[PDB]
């Protein structure tokens, strides 16, 4: 069935992701180092050309 389109593309899109849902979910951790790494990525994301949606970049 995977051979046919079966509107699979319509069901799932690149824009949508389970990343947001994962962030919403709270989970206990024995460390905060992982959280720090995420902050770094966010900071980098904020700094961008933002030209035409920066789709090219």
């Amino acid at each position: 069935g995977s051979k046919t389109i079966q509107e699979k593309e319509q069901e799932l899109k690149n824009l949508k992701d389970n990343v947001e849902l994962e962030r919403l979910k709270n989970e206990r951790h024995d460390h905060d180092e992982e959280a720090e790494r995420k902050a770094l990525e966010d900071k980098l994301a904020d700094k961008q050309e933002h030209l035409d949606g920066a789709l090219r970049y």
